[PDB]
């Protein structure tokens, strides 16, 4: 059986946007949608499958139970809940941590033995929990890490220099948030590193690097303020990841990888460039970032760890 | 200037789903988003452009004014209001008509000299008003017609026979509704006419054809019932039309075409197999459908004419 | 493992054209090239893999031994020899029959448990021998049948009507050659039967149908006369077949399928619309063609068996 | 008219491979094939169009005369000859130069007012001649430059590191040959510079970079040694360039761009990372390469000028 089967848990804005991006790109052969709200999951499957005759790939789409994970190649997790009046932000994390653990159990219980792709927030945390609960090797639990932040980073640079975003090569490291690292020292465009555009070409200036960096950090806020939520950007990032896994591409993507000394941190999943293939994450690419960039990464991972301890299971 | 520029007026579920489908399939090089709610339009443009680095094509996306329609290749109309508890189904058509008319006036005033793709409902009626208001040749105003019902029709057959939806060839003719015609006499799979499957192989029973036809007729209700609305099917159908035009494909699509005697009807836009190229609709394929199928088609157009008469400009 | 690996045996115009079509379409993830001419196979793999950085997919391409077939999903056969003076046109069929047969032996020896796609001519004949030698279910030995004739057929109709080839839906049935059947009774465009175009639309006339059917039958001669050989057309047909199998599309293609009564014939592989999936050919779609089209089909199959009996192995 | 028309002059292994790549990748809507041997051009048009029903896109393909260039968006030149017995390499260049100059004149005489993509070797030399003859802005004459050497350069690295070739980001600069520069200083994988792999991770040794550079420098010979000629690699490289122009991508490709100070050279077309859009080459990206690399680059551009001045108009 060469048929590729992907299960998407959670049929909200994110799950359905991922599914649609996958169908239009023709990435998988079978998409199973799972959601506590069975009617919603069915309504989505119906709608997503309607236009297939006009598509470039013949993808099967249907709503189902966890039994379907038994022979799935990979399971994408996006299921979660909203902020409820009467609960703190941490309360919410423990809630999504509980939900993610419940799902991970049902999935494993079906005899699933593929690869996990964690997209629900907070990704780094839930990725770590999925790892513990699943009992699977770290490399087979892939979080979305900083793929969205990285694509936004490239978008901003492309807009500034008027170049194809696919021609920008740089990354956003760490955990998504105020402490994410915009690794300018390791960002290039056509072979020319950003700091060369600055120092030697004088095409950009330090201030620009700061402005661009902030835009990435504030991207979710600007979007959420205008359309209530963000999901298209993440839909494409997740599909990119699934693509690299299913096609054993051995491509580099800044996903959530289990660190074991790289960047000077260990025992946590965070966003860093990594080689992705059919077995998950093969290895991390340890960039020799500047002391300022690394101190910012350390800080980023520190905050990550604080929260992780507040929910982590022994 | 080979860059293909498409403008999408209306940034709701339909317009953004068409945009997303286009981006992921890699159709068009420039997508301009326009909406009376300008903030929503920007939120969508920001979110839609965010993942372009992870895409298979470089598409520029941004929110703008009607002045962008000047050098645009084609404008997709999706704007309009939706049935509210406090109004009539005819009041709705009247409002959407007014909205579409005003929009077409702005577009034309921009200097736009391309092709119109009408996706907002009621499509056939609105397609007609866009034609009347633009002053353009009927072939330059292409409505989605029955592309959605047709891909739904093919889906149902695909599930029934366990074949590829794209390996099914037949159409839903006329106006979408309990009036639409399921052209069974001209539907084949792998060269075999449906009626051949019925009157020789006997794999299908007459009742099955009635059931499948009805599922196509209730598809939207089945979906709206579960997810408040439908948009993924139309996003793919519209993208298919846009792809055929931009690439001068000369392919057959059941879009809203101006009948001029075909099927025994005239002075009306409705869903029928048509050849689509870079100049819009070149011609209509006039299927020698059974007297029963034609009776239904006539009833579908009569209903269409009735409502239209209460809105026609002149 | 989700990595799709395909082996192409024989790196001539056809085999390399298929490889190039696959790379540019991004059909498989691993592409192994095998040829008796060791050096040629490597040279090809080198040139083919060279441009992968500018490709839309990351395909691994390399030349190897039949060992690679152990874990391959599909093995495409395109190996054979040309006409040798003093040799009969039938002697050649026997020669290629023993060549593909020997190859199938090597492949099965490696542990291969995938699907075969036979492209070397005569396709229906070699498909049969691969089935016999391989000892695999008929459904897992897929010959290109009339996919090439069918695509040419659609091209001619598309040219004549100024329509997208992908918008033409008809088939060429039987064995490629002087007896192939232009199944005009079951050919449509926009849902309209060609006969409706003729009889009711007066868009086409019976004479056109004859001229077009001959253009299909004489296509190879026409091209060979200008560029010595044909390979792009078949390259694209084989890739389509490959695409449908790996993706379990359940698509209809006129591949070489084992008949068991369909069309009134049995016990031979021949070109007919069939449902293709990840397990090869699932079932045949038996078209109720006219008696004239069926008489010609029967004729086509009869000549197929005549030659088949002069090379067929004793048992499967 | 949104239909994109491409004319390919020369229907040999290169021209036909490019057309096949474009068809399968679904680039362009009309492919016109022109060749002095009008029967061969017809035979290829027939064989190429034959499998369209099975394609991902609907591409029209036909053989024609230069009149087809009038409303063409892009014209690709692959026409040329190969060596013979006692024919100097300068003889080959001189004739392919006369052939290319004739062709361009025919194309321009047709009313053509689009972009030229020069894939016939010596590309840099012929690109310059095409530029001189046409009278079109230097930016509307795009040669394949080092796109092929660059994709080979990425392949070797990819093989060496076991990563996706599309994840490697480095370039070969100058003119193809023993003069070509393997700019290691500005090559990265996953954002990590090659020299970081050497100097810090130690995963790569100085020597390693030499072998690779040479595997790339000798790539052609190695292929011509086993299959008589090369075309699949150039077929894809050219399709990439064509796709970047037609879709106004603003992508960076090491095409043949008119230097005008960059890298310290001027009045010459050579391979350097440039930004490509619907108007051709918009600008060159002047990498700050190491003195060695720039010396090697200078060497390369110097040899090019020598030979150019012989057939230069
Ligand atoms: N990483 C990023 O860049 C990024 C960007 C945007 C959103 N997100 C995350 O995406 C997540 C999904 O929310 P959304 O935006 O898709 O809208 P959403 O909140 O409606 O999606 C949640 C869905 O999960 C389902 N669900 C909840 N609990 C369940 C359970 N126990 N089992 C099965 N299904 C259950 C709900 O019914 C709901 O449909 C959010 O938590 C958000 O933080 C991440
Ligand atoms: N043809 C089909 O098969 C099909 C299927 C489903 C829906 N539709 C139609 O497509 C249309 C899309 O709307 P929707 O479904 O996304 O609901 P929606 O509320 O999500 O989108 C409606 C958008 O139209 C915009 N709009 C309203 N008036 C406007 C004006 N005067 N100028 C500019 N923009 C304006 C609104 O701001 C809103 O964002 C609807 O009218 C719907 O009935 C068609
Ligand atoms: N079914 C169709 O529609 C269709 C159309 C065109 C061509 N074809 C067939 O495709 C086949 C391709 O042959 P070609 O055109 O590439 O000629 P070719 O000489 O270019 O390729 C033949 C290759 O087979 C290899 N070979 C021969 N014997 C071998 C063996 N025992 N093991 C491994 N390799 C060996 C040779 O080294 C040679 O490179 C032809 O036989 C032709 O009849 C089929
Ligand atoms: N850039 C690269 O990667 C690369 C690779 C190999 C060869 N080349 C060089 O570029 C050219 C590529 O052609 P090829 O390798 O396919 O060899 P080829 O013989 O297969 O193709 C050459 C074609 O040019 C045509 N031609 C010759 N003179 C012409 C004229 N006056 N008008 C129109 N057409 C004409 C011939 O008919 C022939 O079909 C060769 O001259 C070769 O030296 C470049
Ligand atoms: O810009 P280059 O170096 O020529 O390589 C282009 C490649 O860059 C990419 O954007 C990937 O770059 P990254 O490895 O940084 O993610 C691909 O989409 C594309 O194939
Ligand atoms: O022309 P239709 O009926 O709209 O369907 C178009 C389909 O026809 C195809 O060309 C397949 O035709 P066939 O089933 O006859 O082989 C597909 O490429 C495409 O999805």
């Amino acid at each position: 059986k060469t048929s590729r089967k992907v299960v998407i848990v959670g049929t909200g804005f994110v799950g359905t946007s991922i599914a649609y991006a996958m169908i239009n790109q023709g990435v998988a052969n079978e998409l199973v949608l799972i959601d506590v709200n069975q009617e919603k999951a069915e309504g989505e499957a119906l709608d997503l499958l309607d236009g297939m005759a006009w598509g470039e790939k013949n993808v099967s789409v249907w709503s189902g139970t966890y039994e379907e994970c038994q022979d799935a190649n990979l399971v994408i997790l996006t299921a979660g809940v909203n902020q409820k009046p009467g609960q703190t932000r941490l309360d919410l994390v423990k809630t999504n941590a509980t939900i993610t653990r419940q799902i991970v159990k049902e999935v494993m219980a079906s005899g699933f033995d593929g690869i996990f792709v964690v997209a629900s927030n907070p990704v780094d945390i839930l990725t770590y929990l999925t790892w513990q609960e699943s009992g699977l090797p770290a490399s087979r639990v892939v979080g979305t890490g900083t793929t969205l932040d990285t694509t936004r980073f490239r978008k901003e640079i492309a807009l500034k220099l008027a170049v194809d975003p696919r021609s920008v090569h740089g990354y956003i490291l760490g955990e998504h948030g105020d402490s994410e690292v915009a690794a300018w020292s390791h960002t290039t465009v056509g072979g020319k590193p950003i700091m060369e555009y600055v120092e030697k070409d004088h095409r950009l200036e330090e201030n620009d690097l700061t402005v661009l960096a902030d835009k990435v950090k504030n991207a979710a806020y600007e979007i959420i303020d205008r359309k209530k939520a963000t999901y298209y950007g993440i839909g494409m990032s997740t599909t990119r990841i699934v693509k690299a896994i299913l096609n054993n591409e051995q491509a580099v993507l800044p996903v959530s990888a289990y660190l074991n000394g790289e960047y000077g941190e260990e025992d946590i999943f965070t966003g860093v460039p990594s080689i992705v293939d059919e077995n998950g994450v093969r290895e991390i690419i340890d960039l020799s970032i500047t002391p300022q960039e690394k101190a910012m990464f350390h800080q980023s991972v520190s905050e990550l760890k604080a929260v992780l301890d507040t929910v982590r299971l022994e």
